[PDB]
Order: structure tokens, then sequence, then C-alpha cells
């Protein structure tokens, strides 16, 4: 008789798979911010971490494990071998190079496409029925790449896209109006990057159109220069990188927001990277952000946002830029 | 008429009500910050450090996640006026021991840092609770207590709250039980010299020491003493592997902040002025189980200790005082 | 040498005042649904319950106390004496009269005046600086009654108003569209219940106005009968009363959401009943729902919603009717 | 060309089973307290309610649905037909008759057998892999009844047992000591109600045995009368029933805590009713509360608490009494 069997009588001898497992690939600052945010939101019964830097991977895993008393995720594992990711409902990809001070996310394409050619087939091997949530940059291009490599249906390949750009826009609109961002509504669509599109025509508080109240909203003639709010959204990651070297907390919270809608099947609307072929006359297989209904099958529906002619032209410009990159990739 | 004034009619033009300050925006301070934010413990969070670009960037990165949070004001600055009217001020700033440096010299460097920080915290929040997280935490909790002039109930060290959480994690892994249902206390000094109180280790009120009398001894064939060895060594291991520890101490500290801010009167093993107990006759802070709430430490539990356990706490007190009596304030 | 003193060393005895205390007046089904919802949202460090039926009051308190292990509100108190309510940040009133067969609305409101002439001065005595949240019906008139008796400034007297009517609207819109109500936006304003006003222009998903897409929205010429959504907002409450005898759960959750914005100083926008003289075309001291910014000082600001001629006229007709009753009340 | 189709482009027809579904059977006060507590803890992605009182059932469902905006459980359904319960992970049974004037315990139990013969086969048909959590009283005997009728293995038939008795004990110990109940530890085992057994040896704060500190603990000689804490557990419930008519909130919260451990696979330890044959000299098919490890598959393990001879004899006497009733039941 050991202490454990003196103390505990066992009824059930058998291993069951987890019901709500999430994997995070990449344990850099973005991956770990996604991991802690998901842990504190009680979204998973198992969290797996994967990376190729084996000591940092084990250290991050242990540091999370040591906080288990304070969490409700009873199993946290890690390994360089993708077998640790088996049976995941949601696999969040954050691995890859990140942009340095002043560098475009679009400058990361060659490196991160090559990294994805290794990661995605291994994720798909061990969790053939997962949803993929791509966070690595440039996220629109890499969501297309993950879709092409995985062979998944496009509903199950979701880019974090402009969920964060829209959150930043709502934060800045809240600061100008003195209203919590939850009650400030406004969308930034298109590329998660320099060509994103602020949809002035949809901005509102309590269903009151700000453009109807202020017809010059967003234009160069605007005495209040609201276009500067979108400029600040575009420049946000650059400013934060210049100041602290990288960004992590806001994208971790944005990714956890997306994970909550997926894992809890909420059917909330988020601007995420998806194929927009068939909207706005676009015929190319281009991925960028539009508002999507998110739940347990990933993206089940696209919202058809009415755009002004100027907003639509900007969105088509974003799509042209991204498709010019995406069309040249070779698999 | 601005857009704002067309949209919004103003009824009227306050002091922070449930504010927390984190001093130091290294990995520990920011893990404390994110854990406090995702537990909705504060209506205002202030960050302070002296590295101004890093500080502003950390503040901005948190602010950009505001849509996903329920803490409507996040502020920062090198000037301590940003900390005014904090209920709880969490100190994580400090130097790390460098190659070759004596323990006394590292502590003295952190005394010198605290001589800048603590008076400024006290100026702007004279009625706060101070929660010291910086290492070596038991000595730096004494340092903060001396400099602040606060009563001992309002100066708390994070102490062995995390050591105990690690113990309960490791015990749960051995037994196949969640750590919430695995009870055991690690007391005394944080880190190397901590004391596992084997008599208190239990599941469902069943004493493991009574079931297994070799528990905690070297002759134990099951080597349960290895659980405490790993409480000590797993910290070193994380530091070797990833460079530092952050997430578990953030969650531990948010645990403590919850009991204080919500006045819960939960018991935690935190570092408190222990002069009077266990034959200890010096001004030293060690971890014992403390009742935590809105006035800080209001009460503590008098754990019955074996002869050997008591002697370990007294030896620790002697060691800490040996360093403290040499410090230059 | 008591067990307690053997076990516990006391460091100090200092008189504690709660920092985040809430009182609920009335422990009928509505009051208790508000209480359980506030407890399970961790909004208060002390909950006080008050009512005039002493046995029921004590029983409810005891039943909640027995669940303390599962909560993070360490003190729950109750009594018929208002001294238990001292130093509340927020006092929620759910008590008041039941209308009798044959009794005029004026006479019913006068009985509530007489009941509130007891309740409200006792609340004010013990928590002079609280916000008052009136949930008792008829809520818009009773919010006026509480404001008059309390002598509080407008910002600190709030009626729950159309907060639940709007939540019902968003639920019903989400059911039609297959979208979570969080992502379905729409506002019901004016009087709570029968005479409320659905603001069709503000009904939207992702900033897309349903009225713009579908100009017959809200009219009798609408083949999809979207007007029926607001008919159901009005009628679904009668239906719940017919089926189970009363409503409780949804108003409890509604009220807890208002309490969250107030207690956490969020400055979220809610349609609650506020003193609307000088705004929205009205000239009398009446309370109606409009979107209000809620936080630690109660209503600090409100949103000026652009209304159609018909909507404006309905709010004005409501104001005339409320003032017609209020001017005959005896305080 | 419907408004929904103008607004929303559908990608995905298919609809999956809910993945984290809970059913509550019985929509009396206990069942609805369980329902609201499970909803406010975000434990389920679908909640089903079943009862045979069809109007009350529909009313309760609608009242919860109207609070959807404030919840993260996107589907709430109800019906008399058990097809609404399909694919539940957890089925909570609160239905049953109360003991009437002049009624023997045997005949009350038999009336509840007759009720469970309708319920349990229908629950099993539609969720053959669920855990059954029996809350109906007398709970230890009705857990046996559910087990016999369902044919389920003992790990998937759980009685709420002494979980709330123990929570009450910890509340009362916290009141005496001035410590939150979370930091007061102590176990009430055996039969729920009058015959339950306070295990004095395990009562502790911070691992400090109160029995070792205060050897008279739990004896008649105790000057502090700690025995009366257990008497109060046995009677505070009768007291709540006397004062408000029934108990509900504390049950609802304690059942939601059980459900959290099961749905999140936490492997926390709870004192619940489980098949105890083979322990403490018991040789009959009887259910009593012992500390059990709860998770995805129900009860996976039991803690073998060390009992005094007196304590063990009390459990054996309970077992003899329960079997004396059970052996006379007609299935
Ligand atoms: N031979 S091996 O198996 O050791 C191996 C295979 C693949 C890679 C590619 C690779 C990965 C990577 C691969 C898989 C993961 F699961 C993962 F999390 C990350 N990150 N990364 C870089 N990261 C940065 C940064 O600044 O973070 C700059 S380059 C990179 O170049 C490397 C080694
Ligand atoms: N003249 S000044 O205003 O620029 C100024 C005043 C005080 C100090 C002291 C000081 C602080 C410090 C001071 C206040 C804070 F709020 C705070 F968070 C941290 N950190 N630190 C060091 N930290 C490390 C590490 O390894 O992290 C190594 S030295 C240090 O030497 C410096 C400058
Ligand atoms: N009783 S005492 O106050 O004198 C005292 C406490 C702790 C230690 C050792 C010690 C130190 C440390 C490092 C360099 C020094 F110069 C120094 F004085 C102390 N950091 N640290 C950490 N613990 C963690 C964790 O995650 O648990 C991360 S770092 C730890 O356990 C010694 C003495
Ligand atoms: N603008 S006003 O203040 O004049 C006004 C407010 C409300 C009503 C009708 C009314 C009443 C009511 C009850 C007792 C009375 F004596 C009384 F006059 C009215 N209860 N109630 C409810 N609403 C719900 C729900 O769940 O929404 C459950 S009951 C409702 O909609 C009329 C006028
Ligand atoms: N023909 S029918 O469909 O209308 C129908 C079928 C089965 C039953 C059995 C049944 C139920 C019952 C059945 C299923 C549930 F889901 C449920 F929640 C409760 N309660 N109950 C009684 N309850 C009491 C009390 O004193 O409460 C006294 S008899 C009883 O006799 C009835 C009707
Ligand atoms: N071991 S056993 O299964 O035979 C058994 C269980 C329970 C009782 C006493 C008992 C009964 C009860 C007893 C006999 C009946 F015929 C019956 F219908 C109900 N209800 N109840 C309640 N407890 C609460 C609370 O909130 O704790 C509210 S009611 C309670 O404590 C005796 C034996």
């Amino acid at each position: 008789a050991t202490l454990k069997d003196q103390l505990i009588y066992n009824l059930l001898k058998e291993e069951q798979t987890p019901q709500n497992k999430i994997t995070v690939v990449g344990v850099g600052a973005v991956g770990m911010a996604c991991a802690i945010s998901i842990l504190m939101k009680d979204l998973a019964d198992e969290l797996a971490l994967v990376d190729v830097i084996e000591d940092k991977l084990k250290g991050e895993m242990m540091d999370l494990q040591h906080g288990s008393l304070f969490l409700r995720t009873p199993k946290i594992v890690s390994g360089k071998d993708y077998n640790v990711t088996a049976n995941s409902k949601l696999v969040i990809i954050t691995a890859g190079a990140r942009q340095q001070e002043g560098e475009s996310r679009l400058n990361l394409v060659q490196r991160n496409v090559n990294i994805f050619k290794f990661i995605i087939p291994n994720v798909v091997k061990y969790s053939p029925n997962c949803k993929l949530l791509i966070v690595s940059n440039p996220v629109d291009i890499l969501t297309y790449v993950a879709w092409k490599i995985s062979g998944f249906p496009k509903n199950r390949v979701i880019g974090s896209g402009c969920n964060l750009d829209s959150a930043r826009f709502r934060y800045l609109m809240g600061e100008r109006l003195g209203v919590h961002p939850l009650s400030c509504h406004g969308w930034v669509l298109g590329e998660h990057g320099d060509s994103s599109v602020p949809v002035w025509s949809g901005m509102n508080v309590a269903g009151v159109s700000l453009k109807t109240l202020h017809p010059d909203l967003g234009t160069d003639k605007d005495k209040e220069q609201w276009k500067e709010v979108h400029k600040q959204v575009v420049e946000s990651a650059y400013e934060v990188i210049k100041l602290k070297g990288y960004t992590s907390w806001a994208i971790g919270l944005s990714v956890a927001d997306l994970a909550e809608s997926i894992m809890k099947n909420l059917r909330r609307v988020h601007p995420v990277s998806t194929m927009i072929k068939g909207l706005y006359g676009i015929k190319d297989d281009v991925f960028l952000s539009v508002p999507c209904i998110l739940g347990q099958n990933g993206i089940s529906d696209l919202v058809k946002v009415t755009l002004t002619s100027e907003e639509e032209a900007r969105l088509k410009k974003s799509a042209d830029t991204l498709w010019g990159i995406q069309k040249e990739l070779q698999f």
C-alpha cells in the first residue's frame, strides 16, 4: 500500500481526451500573452504550448503550471513534438519573425511563409478537426497561407485580423467622447496594417450615426480631424514597438476575445481575416478582415457591410495590395 | 458645437475609489498588472517606473486592450502623483544580484532604490496597503516597513504565497487531485530556507502525516520530501530555462490583491512582522498564515510547529537580522 | 484560552466601513433576483437586504449566507431597520404597491408616494451619498417620486427604465438574425412597458442600419413584419406573467448590469430613466429612458438621439401623461 | 432577398451538437436556482429545462432567454418532450414529491420512484453518456433509485449529498472564527440531513487541527459547544424553510460548484452521494456522502477518510436504515 492508494480508492482507470483543448504555437511575448489571457478566461481544460526553443518552452510551461492553484485549467503541457497538440479544438499560431522598429509587417512574408510550411502540416496531422486561429504577421497573408497548406475548409481558418485595430479605434473614440469603448461602435476593416479602412459611415454611439451628425467626419476638411484617430490606429504597433520593443498585451486580449466566441459558440461578430471573394465585386481569393459571425465551426457567415464609394475604394485598394502579395506565393 | 457636444449632454463635471498601483514594469510588475486587470480588482490601475519609454509603451499596450477589460482608467508616469489615492501599492522594482555580488551588497542596492520609491508612495497614498514583491522579499518588506513608517498591518510581503501554491501544484500532480483540494503550507523565508509544515498536509481533512508517518523525512521510501525540494528547485529551474519567473508570481500577487481589495479575510502565507512568535525577538518578517482584508493583515494563525520547525524559523530570523542590522538607511 | 484565541492572534481591532456596499429594498422575486445576480458578479463587499416582512427577510438572508463559500461577498445582512443599510454606494428599490381592481393609476401612484415617504428618507439618513436605482413599477413615475422625496441631484436618481426592454429587443433581433444579442444593436426608449418607443434608425449589426437596407422596417408595409419584434418586447412580459406568474430573472440580470457600470465606474451607455426636462422637447419634470452614461456618480451624461417626428411625438405624449399624474400627487 | 440575406452571407449550412450542454429537470425553486447559478458561471453552451407543468416551464425558459444579452450561454431551450435534452453532458434532477402529512418515508420514496420511472429512462434515451446529478430529496436513496433505473455505472450517478451540509458547516465555522469560509475546512459526511456525521478530526484552519488544539471538540463536555455547529447545520435548513417556505439559493450555488468540477474536469474533491458498498463494513447497495474526486467522467475516485469507531458505526447504521427502505421499493 502506497500513500496514494491508502488515501484514494480509484473507480476509473481510463484516460479520456480533453473536451476543450487549446494549443498555442509560439511562446514569444505574443504567444504567452495569448496563453495567460486564455487561462484567465477559463476557456480550456487543457493548454498545450509548442515551439522549437526547447528550454524557453519548458520554462514558460512550468511558470504557468506553478500558477495552477489560481486557474481552472487542470492540464498544461508543452513540447517541440507536435504530438503534445493532439485533439485540440483550437490551435492559435503566433510563431514567426516579428517586425522591428519601423518595419512593415509585409516585410515578414518570406520568413514567415517558410515557417508556416513547417508548422501547419504538423498541426493538421495531430488535430485534423481543429479551428486554426492565425496571429503571426502579416496575418491576412498568413491566413491565406494556412488555408492553402492545411486543406481545411475556409470556415476553420481564421486570422486575428482587425479585431485589435477595431479595439484600438473604439478605445480612441472612447477617449474623444468620454464613453467606454464598449459603447463606442466603429469598424476598421481590410489589412491588419497600413492599408486598413476606417468605416466612418458605421460609427455610432447608441445607434446615433456620427457621420450624420458630423458630415465631414473622417475627411480632410474635418475641423476635428477624426482621420487622425485612424492614423493613430495604423501607427499604434509602431509606437508601442518603438517604446517597449514589441507589442503583446492588447493582441493577447484580442486573441482571447476571438477564442471566447469560438470556444463558447457565441456567434458574435468580429472583424477577422477571411476570404472576401464575392463581396464588393472582388473575384480574387484574397484574405483580409470583414465582420464575421464566429462560433464553434469558426466563421459561419460574413456580414455584408454597406460601404460608401470612398470606403469601398479604400477596401479594394487594401485587397489589391494584399492579393498582389498572396498571388505570388508558391506552395 | 463639437461632435461630442452635439451627441452628448453633460449633467456634471472624482477621487479614485478602488485604485491599485504597480511600481516597476519589468516582467513581474506587468504579470501582476495583467492578472489584476483580468480579475477586475481595480477601477483605476497606475504604473510607475523610471524607464520612461518602456513605461509609456506598457501603459499604451494595456490601454489598447481596454475594450476587453473592465478597468476604465489605466495611467502611468515617472511622477508619483499618478499613484495618488491608491488602496494597494504593489512594489516589484529592484535590482537583481549580479555576478560575484554579496547578499548584503545586493540588499543595500535595493535599500537605496526603496529610499526613492517608498517615501513617494507614502506621500501620495498615505493610507494604502504596501505589498512588497521585490526580492529578497522578507528583508525588503522590513526595509519598506522602516522607510514608510506604516503600522505592520499595512506592510505585507508576498512571502511564501507562491511557494505554497507550488507545493499544492506538486502535491496535486502526485495525487491526481486539483491543487484547490490539496492543502499544505510552506512558511518562513521565501525560497531556499522555506519550511514545509508536514503536519498540515491533507486532502479532505485527512492528515497525510498521520497516514504516512515517514512523510517529510529522509527515510521515506516514497520521498515526499522531494515535493518541498522541488518547491525550492523548480524556481531555479524556471530561471535557468526562460531567464526569469513571472506568470506564477503575477497570479499569486493577484490572489493577495483580491483578498485585500474585496475584504475577504482569506488566509494566506505572506510575510509579516513576526517578533514575538517562536522565540523570535528581532524585527524580521517571515511568512505565517495571515488573515488578509481591507486593513491588510488583521490577524494571523498560530500554527503549532515541531521543535525542528520552530528552530528553522528562529535560524532564519537570526540570518535575516544578521543582514538587516548592517543596512544603511 | 478560547479556541479562537488559541488559534488566531489579533493584530488590531479597527472599525471597518464597507467600501462597495449595495442595498436591495424588497425581497420579493425581483429583489432576490437582483441580489443573486449582484452576488454572482462580485460587485459588492457587503449586501444588505431590507423589507417589512421579517420572517421572509431573515429566511432569504440566511439562504444566501449559506452559499457564502461559493461567493466573494463576505458580509450579507438584513433587517426591517434601515440601519443595516448604512454607507451603501448603491441602493436598489424594488418595493412598492400592487394595483387593486378598480383603483385608479393616480391612486396607486399615491400609495407608492406614501410608501416611499418612509423608505426614501430612511435610505438617505443612512447613505446620504448613495446612488438610488428604482426598479419598482411604474418605474418612470416612481423614479420621479424618489427624486422628489430624496432631494438628490438628478445624476444620482436612476430608474431601471427601458434597460430590460432594450435587452429583450436585442434578444429577439438576435433570434431572427442568428447573431448573439451582444452583436445586435437597437434601442427602446421612453416609457418602460406598453408605451415604449423602438428607435428603428439605430437598429444595426456591425454598423449596418437595418432600416437603410430595408426601408419598410418598422412599418405596416413590411412583409417581414419587423414591427412584431417591438410588439413582442411589450407582449413577452405579459406572456411571462401569464405563464409563470411574474417576471424576475431577466430584470435581475438587467439590474446587475446597471450596477456593474455604476460600481465599476465604467461609463457604459444604458437606456435608463432620467429627468428629461429641457431635453428631447419636454418641458415638465418627468423621467423617461434615453441612453445615459453610467458610472460612479450615477448618470453623468446622456446621449441626444435623433428621433423621427413620430418618435418625438410619442415621447412628448408620454411626458404629458406622466406629468398629468405627477401634478396631482400629494407629497 | 430577405433582410437577413441582404445583411448576412452564409458560408456554412451545417449545425453541430452543442458540446457543453446541461439539462435541469424540474423548474421549481431548486431547479431554477441551479439554472441561474449555472448560467452566471458560464458552464454550458446550451441549457435545457424539462418539466411537466407546461406553462410554468415555458415562462421560466422565456424569462431566462430575456436575459441572454447578459449571459454567455447562447441557447436556452425547454419542453415536456425529452428530445430537448439530447446530448447533455450533465443532467441535474430536482423533480420529485415532498413528504406529506401522515406519509411514511418508504411511501414517499416509492412515490418518487414512480416519478423517476418516467424521467430517468427518457433522460438516458437522449443522453446515454451523461452524468446524472440527483438533487431531489431524500437524496441518498433517490441517488440509488436513479442508479437502479438508469443502469448507469456508479461513476455517472452522483447525489448532491452533503455538499451543501459541508458548505453550511464551513460558513458557520467562519462566523465563529472571523475567517472566510474558503479558509475554514471541515467535512460533513454520511446521510444528508439529521443523521450526517461531522468529522471533527479534519476541522482545521491553515492545516492546524482544531481537535488537537481543543481536544474537547465535538464532545458534550466542550465548554464552547462546538457540537452545536453541526446541530445548526442539521437545523438552519429547517429554519430557512420555516421562515421563507423552502430553501433554494444555497442549493443552487452548491450544485453549480459540482457542475463546474464536472464540466471543467477539475478533479476537485466534494462530499457527494456515491455507492459506498465495500467501505466501512457496508455490504448493501447504498449511497452515502464521502469526499469524491469529480471530473469529466463523474466520480473517478473516493477519498478514504480515517474515521473513529463511533463515526464508522454511524455510517454503518445509516447504511442499514437506507437498505431497509430500499429493499421494500417496487421498481
Ligand atoms: N530544426 S528545428 O526543428 O529545430 C526548427 C524547425 C523550424 C524552425 C522555424 C522557426 C520557428 C518556429 C517553428 C516551429 C514552431 F512551433 C515555433 F513555435 C517556431 N520560429 N522561428 C523564428 N522565430 C523568430 C522570432 O523572432 O521569434 C525568428 S526566426 C523559426 O525560424 C526552427 C527550428
Ligand atoms: N533620477 S531618476 O528619477 O531617473 C531615478 C530615481 C530612482 C532610481 C532607482 C532605481 C529604480 C526604480 C526607481 C523608481 C521606480 F518606481 C522603479 F520602478 C524603479 N530601478 N532601478 C534599477 N532597476 C534595475 C533592474 O534590474 O530592474 C537595476 S537598477 C534603480 O536603480 C533610478 C532613477
Ligand atoms: N528571506 S530573504 O528575504 O532573506 C530571502 C528571500 C529569497 C531569497 C532567494 C531568492 C532570490 C534572491 C536573488 C538574489 C539575491 F541577491 C537575493 F538576496 C535573493 N530571488 N528569488 C526568487 N524567487 C522567485 C520565484 O519565482 O519564486 C524568482 S527570483 C529567491 O527565491 C534569499 C533570501
Ligand atoms: N411610464 S410609467 O412609469 O408610467 C409606467 C411603467 C410601467 C407600466 C406598466 C408595468 C407595470 C406596473 C405594475 C404595477 C403598477 F401598479 C403599475 F402601474 C404598472 N409593471 N410592469 C412590468 N414590467 C415587467 C417586465 O418584466 O418588463 C414585469 S411587470 C409594467 O410594464 C405602466 C406605466
Ligand atoms: N402525462 S404527463 O406528461 O403530463 C406526466 C408525466 C409524468 C409525470 C410524473 C411526475 C412529475 C414530473 C415528471 C417529469 C418531469 F420532468 C418533472 F420535472 C416532474 N412530477 N410529479 C409529481 N410531482 C408532485 C409534487 O408534489 O411536486 C406530485 S406528482 C409527477 O407525478 C407527470 C405528468
Ligand atoms: N439519507 S436519506 O436519503 O434517506 C435522507 C435524506 C434527507 C433527509 C432529510 C431531508 C429531507 C426529506 C426527508 C424525507 C422525505 F421523505 C423527504 F421528502 C425529504 N429534505 N431535506 C432538505 N434539505 C434541504 C437543504 O436545503 O438542505 C432542503 S429540504 C432534508 O434535509 C432524510 C433522509
